[PDB]
RNA sequence: AUACGUCCUGAUAGUUAGUAUCCAUCG
RNA sequence: CGAUGGAUACUAACUAUCAGGACGUAU
C-alpha cells in the first residue's frame, strides 16, 4: 500500500474542516481528494450502526459517470470501508423499497450522481436525518435549477440538531464570464447558498503548494480563413448555387413534411461547414456516409422526397466526379488540398515531434473540439494520415471520447459509444499505448489525466472556468499550452484574456480573511410560488413542480400502446391580461385516448408559460392519485392487462 | 447659455420572453 | 425519441445608466 506520510497544510486544513463547515479553495494537483478521504476516515466510528436501529450513513456526489469509478476506486483502495456504485445505466430507478433497504444495509459508502439521489430522495425513499456526511464535488456548478440546488433546498427543512456536516471541493469559482466587481456578489451568493465559509490556509499561499502545483506556458498562434484553394472556392459557390437551388424548390413546391427538406438543406449547409473547416476529401467522406444513410432510408420513403434526395445524390456525384480531378491524395499530396487551419496543426505538431525527437520522454497531448461529428471525423482523418506512412505522421496514435445516449429502441446514432468501452478506451490512455486524444467537454472537467506535455485548444474558450480548467489539464513539468485564434479575432481575445487574468487575481486576493456565511441570506432566496404535493405529511414523498412533468411523460410512455407511436399530451396554452394589464399565462391539457381520465386539466394563471405549464401538471398528478392508479410511493404503476382487470 | 422634467434615437449593464445551435444527465 | 439541466449566439420586451435630438418650466 502507497503508505501515504500527512503534509502539514493537508492537517490545517482538516482540522478547520472537522471544527466547522467549509468549502476548500486549491490549486489543482494538490490533493483535496486525500483532504476528503482523511476527513471520511476520522469520523468513521458512527456508520458502524445497524439502519434499522438508526445508524447513519455517508454519501458522496459527483457530476458525471467516469468520475464515479474515479473516486471510487480510490475510496476503495486507501480505506477499509466498504463501497458502493450505483449508476444510471443498470436501471436503478425501477427497484422498489425492499431492494434499496438491501442496498443500503449492505454498503458504508455509497456514492452517485445528483439525479438519482434526488430521485431516491423526493420519494421518501431516504430520511434526511440518516446522512452522516456529504461531500460536494465541482462545487461551482450549484446555480440555478441545478439539482444540487433543490437537495439543499431538501436540506433547509431539516432540524438544525441532526444537520450532516457539508464540505465543499472546486478549483474554479465562477461559473462563466464575470466583471470585476461582480465577483464578490457571486461569492456570496454561493457561501449562502451552501451555508459554509470558504478557507485559504495561509500554508498553501506560500511555496508550499506552489512547488508542487504546475503552471504552464502560453502560445497564441494566429491563423487566416479567408485565403483557400481556388477550386475549393468553386466548390463553395457550386453549394451556394445547390443551395439556392433548393431553397426555391422548397419555396416553389409544397411538402407534406416541410421539416424533411429543412433538414435536407441543414445537412447540406453542415457538409458545406465540413468543407470550409476541413477540406474538400473530409467533405466526401461526410458525403459517403449519409450516401449510406441514404440507402438505409430509401428501404422506407415517399415518393417527394426519395426524387429530392435522388437530386442531391446527383449532386453529390458531381462533388466526386470535381474531386476525382483534384485526387491529391491519389498523387500523395494529402498537404495542399486541406484546409489551412489543419495545415498550421499539423505544422505544429511536426515542430513538437522535432522538439521531443532527441528527448526520451513519450509523447501526451490532448486536443478539444466542440462537436461530436467534428471530433470523429478529425480521429478518421488524423488515422489516415498515419495510415499514409509518411515519416511525421506515422507515430501518431489518435483516439476519441465523447458523451453516450444510448438508445432503448433501434434509432441508431452513428457515433459509436458505450460505458464499458468508454472505460477501455480511458485505462488504454492511462496506460500510455494511445498519445494524443480528441475529446469533448466530458473530460475537460476535473477527472485526473496521465503525465501530458501538450495541450491544444482548437476551438476558443467559452467562459473562464473553462479556461482555467484548460490551463490546468497539464500536470507534468515543462508543459504546453496552445490556442489558435483568427486574425481579426487577436484583440478581443487579448482583452479577454487580461480580463480573465485580472479575475484570477482578484479572486485570489479576495479569498484571504473573510466572514462566515450569514443563514439569513440562506433561506432569503425562495422561488417555489406554490407549496408541494404532501399527502401524508412530512413523512411522506412529495412531488414538486420540477418533476411533475418527467412524472407524467413517464407514466405515458408506460401505457400500453403499439411500439412505433408514442402516446404524448397535447399542452394548450391560453393567454390572458388581468385589470392590471400584465401578461399572465394559462396552460391546459389532454391526455391521450388510454387515460381512463377524458376530462382536459387546468392549472393555475402565472406570469411565465413553463410555470403554467407545471402547475397543469402538478394539477394532474393530483387528480390522478386521487383516482387511485398511482401507488402508496406516488410513482407510476406498469398496470398490467391483468391489474386493469382487476382494477 | 445652464439645470430639471417629458418624448424619440443609439449604445452599455441587469432581468424576462422567444428562437437557434451545441454539450451533459434522465430514461 | 422525449424530457431535464448547462453553455453560446440571435431576436424582442422591460428596468437602470450614458450620449445625441425635439418640447415645456425655471435660472
Ligand atoms: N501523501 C500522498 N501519497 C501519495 N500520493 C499523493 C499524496 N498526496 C498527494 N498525492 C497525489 O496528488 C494527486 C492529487 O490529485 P487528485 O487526487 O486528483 O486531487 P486534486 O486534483 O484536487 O489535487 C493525486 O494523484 C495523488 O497521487
Ligand atoms: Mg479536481
Amino acid at each position: 500500500e502507497d503508505e501515504f506520510t500527512p503534509r502539514p497544510y493537508q492537517v490545517e486544513l482538516l482540522e478547520r474542516a472537522m471544527k466547522k463547515n467549509t468549502i476548500v479553495c486549491l490549486g489543482t494537483g494538490s490533493g483535496k481528494t486525500f483532504i476528503a478521504v482523511m476527513l471520511i476516515k476520522e469520523l468513521a466510528h458512527e456508520i458502524r450502526g445497524p439502519f434499522n436501529e438508526g445508524g447513519k450513513r455517508t454519501f458522496f456526489l459527483v457530476n458525471t459517470v467516469p468520475l464515479v469509478n474515479q473516486q471510487a476506486k480510490v475510496i476503495r483502495k486507501h480505506t477499509s470501508l466498504k463501497v458502493g456504485e450505483y449508476v444510471g445505466d443498470m436501471g436503478v430507478d425501477s427497484w422498489n423499497k425492499e431492494k434499496w433497504n438491501q442496498e443500503f444495509e449492505k454498503h458504508q459508502v455509497l456514492v452517485m450522481t445528483a439525479q438519482i439521489f434526488l430521485d431516491i430522495l423526493n420519494h421518501g425513499f431516504i430520511s434526511l436525518s440518516q446522512v452522516n456526511l456529504l461531500i460536494f464535488d465541482e462545487c461551482h456548478h450549484a446555480v440555478k435549477n441545478h439539482p444540487y440546488r433543490q437537495i439543499m433546498r431538501h436540506y433547509k427543512n431539516l432540524e438544525q440538531n441532526d444537520r450532516p456536516r457539508i464540505l465543499g471541493l472546486t478549483a474554479s469559482v465562477i461559473n462563466s464570464k464575470c466583471k470585476p466587481n461582480q465577483v464578490e456578489k457571486k461569492i456570496k451568493e454561493l457561501e449562502a447558498t451552501l451555508n459554509s465559509r470558504v478557507v485559504t490556509a495561509s500554508d498553501l499561499e506560500e511555496v508550499a503548494v506552489q512547488k508542487y502545483a504546475t503552471k504552464p506556458k502560453e502560445i497564441i498562434v494566429s491563423y487566416n480563413s479567408d485565403r483557400k484553394s481556388d477550386t475549393s472556392e468553386v466548390i463553395e459557390n457550386i453549394i451556394n448555387q445547390a443551395l439556392e437551388q433548393l431553397s426555391n424548390i422548397e419555396e416553389t413546391s409544397n411538402l407534406n413534411d416541410t421539416n424533411s427538406l429543412k433538414q435536407i438543406k441543414k445537412v447540406l449547409r453542415d457538409i458545406k461547414n465540413i468543407l470550409d473547416e476541413l477540406g474538400p476529401w473530409c467533405a466526401h467522406r461526410v458525403i459517403k456516409s449519409r450516401i449510406r444513410q441514404l440507402e438505409k432510408r430509401e428501404s422506407e420513403t415517399a415518393e417527394e422526397l426519395r426524387t429530392i434526395r435522388e437530386l442531391l445524390q446527383s449532386i453529390f456525384e458531381q462533388i466526386i466526379n470535381v474531386l476525382k480531378n483534384l485526387e491529391k491524395l491519389q498523387k500523395n499530396n494529402s498537404v495542399e488540398f486541406v484546409s489551412p487551419k489543419v495545415k498550421k496543426l499539423l505544422e505544429i505538431l511536426k515542430q513538437y515531434f522535432s522538439n521531443n525527437n532527441n528527448s526520451s520522454k513519450e509523447l501526451c497531448g490532448i486536443i478539444f473540439v466542440e462537436r461530436r461529428y467534428t471530433a470523429y471525423v478529425l480521429y478518421k482523418l488524423l488515422n489516415e494520415l498515419s495510415a499514409k506512412r509518411d515519416d511525421d505522421f506515422s507515430f501518431i496514435k489518435c483516439d476519441f471520447v465523447v458523451g453516450h445516449n444510448s438508445s432503448p429502441s433501434s434509432k441508431e446514432k452513428s457515433t459509436e459509444m458505450n460505458s464499458k468501452k468508454q472505460k477501455e478506451v480511458l485505462k488504454k490512455f492511462r496506460k500510455g499505448e494511445c498519445n494524443l486524444l480528441v475529446a469533448t467537454s466530458v473530460v475537460e472537467e476535473g477527472i485526473d489525466i496521465p503525465k501530458c506535455n501538450l495541450v491544444v485548444r482548437f476551438d476558443l474558450p467559452k467562459n473562464f472556468r473553462s479556461y482555467v480548467q484548460s490551463k490546468g489539464r497539464a500536470r507534468a513539468k515543462n508543459s504546453k499550452y496552445i490556442i489558435m485564434v483568427e486574425e481579426d479575432e487577436k484583440n478581443k481575445f487579448q482583452e479577454d484574456l487580461n480580463q480573465y487574468q485580472e479575475i484570477e487575481k482578484i479572486l485570489l486576493r479576495l479569498c484571504h480573511n473573510r466572514d462566515a456565511p450569514s443563514e439569513e441570506d440562506f433561506d432569503s432566496f425562495e422561488d417555489e410560488l406554490l407549496p408541494p404535493y404532501m399527502p401524508y405529511g412530512t413523512d411522506g414523498p412529495r412531488v414538486t413542480m420540477s418533476s411533475a412533468i418527467s412524472l407524467l411523460h413517464r407514466y405515458c410512455s408506460k401505457l400500453p400502446s403499439d411500439r412505433f407511436t408514442t402516446l404524448t399530451p397535447k399542452f394548450t396554452y391560453i393567454e390572458q391580461n388581468n385589470e392590471e394589464e400584465n401578461k399572465m399565462f394559462r396552460c391546459t391539457l389532454r391526455l391521450p385516448i388510454n387515460s381512463p381520465l377524458r376530462e382536459p386539466i387546468t392549472g393555475q394563471p402565472m406570469p411565465s408559460k413553463k410555470l403554467a405549464k407545471r402547475s397543469a401538471a402538478l394539477e394532474a398528478c393530483k387528480k390522478l392519485h386521487e383516482m387511485g392508479e398511482l401507488d402508496d410511493h406516488l410513482l407510476p404503476v406498469k398496470i398490467s392487462r391483468k391489474n386493469a382487470e382487476l382494477k
